[PDB]
């Protein structure tokens, strides 16, 4: 008969909890929490990898391209959003200790830090944050063997930005010879301008839109993350959301913004946490500390800052290419 | 150097997931999440015992007499609350798992369930919910699902002076209830009945007039029956309060006084154990509403059962709230007893 | 000149809504204001949820629904009602910033309001489809007026529960002459039985074979009662179940094939109704867990015995769409789920 | 009778719902969600005001002198924490509505901002931001939205003790800093070097490594910190660059309250310091999951008050808003347990109740 317990390998879960204050024979109360609440944030950190990797392989094994797979991915996807949701509010746990009451353990702890954490570099590299972009105090070096071994994969290996971009370029309705929709906008924008104090301003960022040069340019920087086409099927996926086959890819972009917007709600919490625990004084990792996470929140590591962007080039209903009735029936279930 | 990793025994925390319905040749996705998430609620059940078994000791020990121990007592109290406000939350993630898809692997739990927690039971029983009031489950006392050691260390958790003993017998020593000294209790009970008979006389001067003389009735019966101590121990042996009536008048002190200094961490302090009460009931109502959507309407009725008043442990707490009179009636404190609490 | 912020948001009617009676009576008491406040903003929720809702109505009654480009808005907006009464539980922490004591001070200025005369809340409860009947012993005489009126509408008019149960109805694939869903599953299930049987008679006589049996009668008892109609119309009558049957059947359609594109955005509807029925009975218990703390077993100012009464709220007997969570009592081995054929597959 | 509708002014509050997308002619769903959401944030800010201007008045009037008034301000204190916290979760609910849907009645906005929230800014004052705290465009431009009534209550909110002031001279008046007294500064830096000469002591003793000159380096760099405390001047100059606003005696105070906090007299007092810090992190919290927020609404588009938008409200996440941000920085100073100055008997019985 199975048991609870042995289920769940609690003689593992809850034999893992050795206060270093306690091994150096000055055992701090706190340190307990210290370590529960880190091994918490490890098993979700865990479930998150686990939703995210059967994502990233429902795009690579081409069962995305069957849109019955779609209920699946934003299921999965919004998990993602609702786990980062707790992670944040979890926080307020470890806000129950005191500066001073940390301060009393703090010595036992160097040099370790989160900095160590296998699972949150996994993570920020599978969902997409490239190295070349990341703020340096570098990443890599803190790990060694099966470890640095992992994370190289998760650095080559398609990362979900990859992968839904890959997808992106192949967004029914971008065809020239098809529905050609950029066409149309182009026409539709350029037309609604001139049918037109301020709109001199809107003109100039509007057309930007169809600069494929400056795009490639932007994205040669990383200030842009997708491909010109992505973009024009994320656009395509945004004006025409009602459209049956467009309903869940929509609700899809939504929940990937979502999980940047917790991502950087995680950088902030831990930031506004870690200012109280330490002020100026230095991480035992190395880092300023303090001053290096503030680095950290900011678009540098918004993975689908694109996404966000889009926003910029909104434009009134009247101007949006009509849906001709036969192009209707394709976006139709 | 220490590291990250070896310091949180992440080689045992990550390395203790395994889908049943993978070692049986048919993994489940979802199953992945039902471990995890029972991981994580065991992992702050561990956390809270440790608070829990902290406080206790600060009583069992003598040490809470020291008064310069409060803010710790409290600040622990508080943080039990605050872990379980998230494990409350956490039924949030659980609830993305679909009826459905839970339906896919819930064949290779059998015949485990969350009765053979063997911290949530220590965390029931260190608090102080009592064997003899427990709702039976197919007629049978819940120490039957553990055997050996753990069913020993449960024992040990009933027996033990648990939280709301060791509560009480502080509650007990509350200055200001001594006869001989500021006289709480007889005090109490004199401005009662003058503060009754005040009112009597304002209604007695109408539709009106007829219902206030009922509810005056009623308010005049529940004050009055407070100083029925016979009533009280009658009402302690049927488990319908759990506090000594000594105990019950120092809790109804630090309420009226709470503004006292002495009274003031005090009051935060029952406070907290209130919200304790209110967070375990609160987790095992979400828990019973996740339950009904997963298997649908038995194991739900006897859950639905443990959210009532037989597993608020610090009942006598809430009640209280019955015996509120106007601040102008409760008994005035002299500058020699104001010095006391000051 | 421009509109301004204030203006726009008419804050000299919202910020100018704040009289403490403890005040108008000579006796000013602090926590008075945050009674008010809580009270105020928990009554704009209401009307952005009453928002929400007759606008979903609508969507049904004038046949939107059947067009399925609004399935997005629809879903969209029955989630954004769980999400803002999401809120309104978590806004009870608030409240409970508040003493019993420093309530005890300005209580006595209340009374004889209460709760009952929340108009909103009572409009809120009809129109998802709380019925009269299946309402506990101890509503609408504590109104008058257009008040009255107003509630007379949302008992009459069509409730969310009997729009949804319409839609239910037209679910396709339930055509005995098309897919013909319920005739496969009862042949399925029927099936599917009498061999999980041949396979326990099959065993040789055990401890475990008797167990089977036992679970296998009580399996087939609860699994074949689902093909009992004249059994649904009798629990219907005695307000057990809410949903015809033939909305039973259009429901247990989306949910066993949910993955099929034209089913996600319903099965996700499906989902928020049960969420937005599992709000609502946390939000009574919220409310409950407080006034335990605020009264004790004193009587309500609204005239009910308070704690007592507001506890047998908290029942599947107010669960609009308990027939949704109790679909979960019939879920099958995915083997016996009638089969998809590549005709079914596309009309889908 | 009293009638609920009555007593809570719904007259008031649910007739104040007015969409201009369908004044002019064009009613645009979403754009109830847009009014009610705001609606809800003022009725909060009200209360907030209600227990802020109560607490400082607590403060003003001298009532704080009687420490029986100690629970009752760290309880409203956690009251306002315990509403901002509601207020950054409240965004979700304005985050169901799509940057599409906000698009087809943001026109109608024009040029209303809530850079015209009076309330707001009554409540930035009273806790204490000062205009040298405030972003360039912040201070230009915030003022002048405001005339008549509105314009007094802001100058008012300004020229009135802020709380930042009024817990100034509370933590001035700290028992234990008495030079003829417990001599609190005195005794900690006496401690503080003598414990950093053990230390110093400690490091030269071990054996000439690599290790130790990373001892050595790191020891000099807290020693110049940590001995840092005790430079007034050091302190005034901070003060003149804003990166320090209490007075170098409030900080004083502050810092027995943090290493005696479980002295009883202390155990309140330390609730309300925290409390303090609380809420300038919920406010720093709600300034960030707005800013979150108004990405997705506009990306880089610039907001109808006037602003950059997104990149303006970006720059208002910064500790040059943390009114408290001394009582952060405190943690900078933290020392071993065994250097705090012992408490004597007499000194004990002093922080007794
Ligand atoms: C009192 C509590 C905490 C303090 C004082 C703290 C402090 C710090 C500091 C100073 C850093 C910068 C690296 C360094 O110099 O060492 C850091 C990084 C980090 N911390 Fe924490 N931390 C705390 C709690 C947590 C928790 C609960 C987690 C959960 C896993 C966590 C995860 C991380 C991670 C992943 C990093 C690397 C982040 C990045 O590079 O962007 N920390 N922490
Ligand atoms: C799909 C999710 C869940 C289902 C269907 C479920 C079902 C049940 C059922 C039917 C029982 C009654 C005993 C029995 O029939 O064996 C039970 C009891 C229990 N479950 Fe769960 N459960 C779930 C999730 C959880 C989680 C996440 C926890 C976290 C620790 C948990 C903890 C418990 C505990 C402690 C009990 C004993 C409660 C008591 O005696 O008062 N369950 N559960
Ligand atoms: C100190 C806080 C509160 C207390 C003591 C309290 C007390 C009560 C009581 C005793 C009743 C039952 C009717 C009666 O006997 O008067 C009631 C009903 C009600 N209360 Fe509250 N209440 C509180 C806060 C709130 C809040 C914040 C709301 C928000 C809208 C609310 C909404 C209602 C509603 C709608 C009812 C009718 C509920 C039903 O019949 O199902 N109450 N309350
Ligand atoms: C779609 C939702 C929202 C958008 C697009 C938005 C946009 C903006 C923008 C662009 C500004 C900068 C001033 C300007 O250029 O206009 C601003 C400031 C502000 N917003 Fe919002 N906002 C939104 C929701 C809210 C809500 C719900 C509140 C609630 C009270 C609010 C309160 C404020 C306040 C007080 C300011 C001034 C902040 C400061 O000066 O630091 N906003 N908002
Ligand atoms: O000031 C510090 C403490 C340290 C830290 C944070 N989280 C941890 C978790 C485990 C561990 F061993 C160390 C740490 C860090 O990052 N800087
Ligand atoms: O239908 C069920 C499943 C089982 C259960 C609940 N939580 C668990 C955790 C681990 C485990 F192995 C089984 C369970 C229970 O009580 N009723
Ligand atoms: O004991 C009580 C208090 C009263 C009450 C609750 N909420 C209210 C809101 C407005 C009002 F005027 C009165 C009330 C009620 O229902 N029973
Ligand atoms: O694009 C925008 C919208 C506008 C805004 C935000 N909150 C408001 C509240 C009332 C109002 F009238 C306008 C607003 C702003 O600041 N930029
Ligand atoms: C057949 C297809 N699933 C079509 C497709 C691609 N990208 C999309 C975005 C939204 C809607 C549909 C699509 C595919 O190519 O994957
Ligand atoms: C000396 C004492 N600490 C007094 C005591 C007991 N219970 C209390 C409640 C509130 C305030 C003080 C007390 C003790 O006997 O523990
Ligand atoms: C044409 C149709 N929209 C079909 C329909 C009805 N109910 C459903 C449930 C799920 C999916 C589709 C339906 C209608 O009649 O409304
Ligand atoms: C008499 C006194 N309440 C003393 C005082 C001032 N600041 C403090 C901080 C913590 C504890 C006490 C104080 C007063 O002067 O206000």
């Amino acid at each position: 008969g199975l048991i609870y317990g042995n289920y769940l390998h609690l003689e593992k879960v809850l034999n893992a909890q050795e206060l270093q204050s306690e091994t150096k024979g000055n055992k701090i109360h706190d340190e307990h929490l210290f370590i529960i609440t880190h091994q918490a944030y490890e098993l979700w950190f865990k479930q998150i990898l686990w939703e995210l990797d059967s994502v990233r392989e429902i795009f690579q094994n081409g069962h995305v391209r069957d849109e019955r797979n779609m209920l699946k991915v934003v299921s999965r996807m919004h998990r993602v959003s609702v786990i980062l949701k707790l992670l944040v509010q979890q926080f307020s746990i470890l806000e129950t200790m005191t500066a001073l009451d940390f301060n009393d353990f703090r010595e036992y702890l160097s040099p370790a830090s989160g900095f160590q954490s296998l699972q949150f570099r996994l993570l920020e590299n599978k969902i997409g944050v490239l190295q070349n972009m990341r703020v340096p105090y570098h990443y890599r070096d803190n790990f060694k063997g099966e470890e640095n071994e992992l994370l190289l994969k998760s650095e080559q290996e398609k990362t979900l930005l990859e992968l839904v971009e890959a997808w992106l370029e192949r967004t029914p309705g971008l065809e020239p010879h098809g529905f050609n929709f950029w066409g149309k906008l182009e026409k539709n924008i350029t037309r609604g301008l001139e049918e037109e104090a301020e709109f001199q301003k809107q003109k100039e960022v509007l057309l930007s839109l169809f600069d494929e040069k400056r795009h490639e340019h932007l994205l040669s920087k990383g200030e842009r993350r997708l491909s010109y086409r992505a973009l024009q099927g994320a656009l395509m996926i945004y004006f025409y959301r009602e459209e049956p086959r467009f309903q869940v890819p929509f609700q899809l972009l939504t929940s990937l913004m979502d999980i940047d917007s917790l991502m950087t709600k995680w950088r902030y919490n831990h930031v506004c946490m870690v200012h109280r625990m330490l002020g100026s004084k230095a991480g035992t990792g190395g880092s300023s500390g303090y001053h290096y996470l503030r680095s950290t929140v900011s678009d540098r590591y918004k993975v689908f800052v694109d996404l966000f962007n889009l926003s910029t080039y909104l434009i009134p209903r009247h101007w949006i290419p009509k849906m001709n009735p036969t192009i209707h029936k394709f976006l139709e279930h």
